[PDB]
């Protein structure tokens, strides 16, 4: 089996940086082509009777910022066995129980700057796609409980140059019109900024749909790191979500924000980071959306990691605006 | 639906750069496979008349002069919706429609080097294939005018590292066994050479078919780029291609050429270049053809930028002549 | 037609550098994912009767080692024409004919390191895939006896960046339950350590099938090499595998060897390598299979290029154990 998202948002920004030069280099109007192709299959061997299945996913083909041209298997590309006792087991590049929480809901509608591979802790607060994993996806026990479960290498020992790895828990409880989330992930002998860190996430949280066509979603996200040299760090987090849906239309507020870090029990201030977005959603047929999107991205201010130089977050290349139309389409 | 060209010459190059070695290096029979495989589908939306469009393609698989493999969305790629009444509209990587009249008719057989980037202009005389784009394609009005108009991000601009932008618009006229062909394109906010150029380019050709089997095509190109320090450059070419088709053969010479430069209205010596090219196709079966082809480039003896560096143009590599057999079917 | 080989194999490797840090790099868990996807097809042309045939086959999606995402046509990938008189010719990417024979059988399971790329002989002992070549594929005169032969260009000659090139023979006999082989490789004008090399490989060998469920293979590699400044090397190999099939399961040791190389007559002590293998198997479908497999590298202790530089060897990394088991999966 074929199968495809296709997807294109037109978005602008409008870069507050402090440089005016880097403000037209980096804001200004683009396409983001997250089109993407995959195959997938299932087979059922007639000497094992958990059922196999495999999926190898395409990258997004042409996303702003960015070159033309994805490979096979950049995205989910894994093999596994299913069973109706004991849910799946995939090996290969998947989702971290952890991350695919936070992707979804939590980062929709872009919220993903501030959400997602936002934040300022050193280390590795959580993989999200990661190759070199197993993962075992529990069925929904009595139609209300599900688990997810992984473990796997690191971004470093996948290449053979370095011995991280990582490991992950999320649960998921349906309780009348909601769900209750919660996850963990922990990484380990993570090289960064001339230390070896340990870092330990935590999430928990809340979606609800009701039958008035409101929705929502509030996630508090926890994260911890320890370096070798004993330096202690701390940030915490949260996205929320509003939605009403009426007919053909949805409309949504979200916000996500990252609180001031804490290092060695002192704040480090301006560390924080938040996101605003308002979102208009067509359904425009049962296989696609279109929809618009303008959200604000304030950024923080800076920081030092622990080798004395900036510390990379995605406040790096300043505050900015963006304003988009986008259409995807499933098959 | 899968499609696909699947594409092979064998070629053998006989270099002459006035250096033995780097003749021997650049010179030799290569493989230049072009094949390419591309997915594509329409889907009529339940709540949306135009009916949307969607493509993905690969790049060429192994083409000579390069390593092996390709990803998918490195030709054009897009989304986009149509409709009788205004035609068609797409949005993501497609051809300018200045390039794809300097491609079809005017580049073949083997007149690329000459008259698709060749050339010594400064600035980006056009982008031919171009990401973060808009296109319009008109309906053939009364089965006879046609009108194909985009604006697009520049390259720079497409990895938010510059401001660069451009926009293009061509028009077809067909009239009785012709087809007239005018075309413009400007490239804006171009930064090279240590300048920021602003680059004009216009087209006109006429294509004609008629019922003796010779039909033929020839084509004008007038290329202006002025720079921020007040330097004007400009220069012209031409390309042109008889045929004669008998049955399952049609013969074919070609010929292109760009002449000298001229910068701040002085020409400078030796900056043309030339290419004369020999074309046998057999139509081997409706789907598919078989070729064999020989050309001469004779390129320009080198020029500087404003930088006071050599620019880079087609000719860099030294004059050499081509003869090969290659093999294209389509499904 | 799409096609696809999924095949998944968990990996646990344990290094013996003598380095303990790169040890915990090198080795470790991993996934080996060579999951790929094809395409290929044939058509009868109208006009010519040799069928036309073609295959564009992608890359391993995510390899131990290495980083997510393959383009297509990284494995074999061609235009080709078929009759049976004369049997199939194909232009592009293919395995040379000596390859084919080191790849399969005498690289199963787990040889490669020792026999396929592993060894110590300066220049290029052979291609392994290789792009623009020409092979030749010989029907089977006499329904027993077959012959591969191919030319290519070399490395650098496809990138335009010298004028390596090669060529190879190899023929198959069948002898009852045998299957006797024999190969040779030529490579010419290869650069490397500041000379340029001309290298000749020949392979023998014999593979049987027994209908008590023994099979085997053998095969003894010798390997000529010769620069520019007057330097002769030499090195041969083995390679060899014990097969019992019963049932749904198939036992297998296999051993490889490369043996100490002779520069200019004189015995290099310490550039030998061998591996010691085995692997249990179950046909758990007619598509599929179920693997474990235990092996042991024991690698050459260095050597220097005749650039005073040491030479990369499969044993540059180390020596190194490996347990693994693993899924294949053909459709
Ligand atoms: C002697 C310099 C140019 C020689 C070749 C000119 C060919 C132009 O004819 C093409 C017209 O159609
Ligand atoms: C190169 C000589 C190898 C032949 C020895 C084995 C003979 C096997 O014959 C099979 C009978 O049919
Ligand atoms: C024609 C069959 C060749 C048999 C392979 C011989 C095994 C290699 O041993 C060489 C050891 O040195
Ligand atoms: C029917 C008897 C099979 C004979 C065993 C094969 C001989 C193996 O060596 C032959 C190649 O050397
Ligand atoms: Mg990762
Ligand atoms: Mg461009
Ligand atoms: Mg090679
Ligand atoms: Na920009
Ligand atoms: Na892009
Ligand atoms: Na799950
Ligand atoms: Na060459
Ligand atoms: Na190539
Ligand atoms: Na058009
Ligand atoms: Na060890
Ligand atoms: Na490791
Ligand atoms: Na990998
Ligand atoms: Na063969
Ligand atoms: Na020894
Ligand atoms: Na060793």
């Amino acid at each position: 089996e074929v199968y495809g998202i296709i997807a294109m948002q037109a978005a602008y920004r409008d870069y507050d940086s402090g440089d005016a030069k880097q403000d037209d280099n980096l804001g200004g109007m683009q396409l983001n082509n997250e089109s993407r192709i995959g195959f997938r299959g299932k087979k059922q061997f007639a000497n094992f009777e958990p059922t196999f299945i495999w999926q190898i996913e395409g990258g997004y083909v042409d996303p702003s910022f960015g070159g033309e041209g994805a490979g096979l298997g950049e995205r989910d590309t894994f093999v596994g066995f299913e069973s109706a006792s004991w849910g799946q087991v995939r090996l290969g590049r998947v989702l971290t129980p952890m991350y695919e929480l936070v992707d979804w809901p939590a980062s929709n509608p872009g919220l993903g700057d501030v959400y997602d591979w936002g934040g300022a802790i050193g280390g590795a607060k959580y993989q999200d796609r990661q190759s070199n994993t197993i993962r075992w996806d529990s069925p929904m026990y009595a139609d209300k409980f599900s688990i997810d479960a992984a473990v796997g290498a690191g971004d470093k020992a996948g290449l053979g140059a370095g011995d991280d790895y990582w490991g992950g828990i999320a649960a998921h409880y349906k309780l009348g019109p909601l769900q209750l989330d919660a996850a963990y992930e922990g990484n380990r002998n993570i090289e960064a900024e001339g230390q070896t860190w340990e870092n330990n996430t935590y999430l928990v949280g809340v979606q609800g749909w009701f039958e008035n066509g409101i929705s929502f979603f509030a996630q508090y996200k926890y994260m911890e790191a320890d370096a070798s040299n004993g330096v202690n760090e701390k940030q915490d987090a949260m996205s929320a979500g509003l939605m009403y849906t009426t007919g053909d239309w949805q409309y949504k507020l979200g916000y996500a924000a990252n609180f001031d870090l804490e290092r060695d029990g002192k704040t480090l201030s301006n560390t924080s980071d938040d996101v605003v977005s308002a979102q208009i959603m067509y359904f425009v047929d049962p296989s696609a959306v279109l929809y618009a999107r303008a959200r604000m991205n304030d950024f923080n201010e800076g920081l030092d990691g622990l080798d004395d130089a900036a510390r990379w977050t995605s406040g790096t290349n300043g505050d900015y605006n963006e304003y988009s139309v986008g259409v995807e389409y499933y098959f």
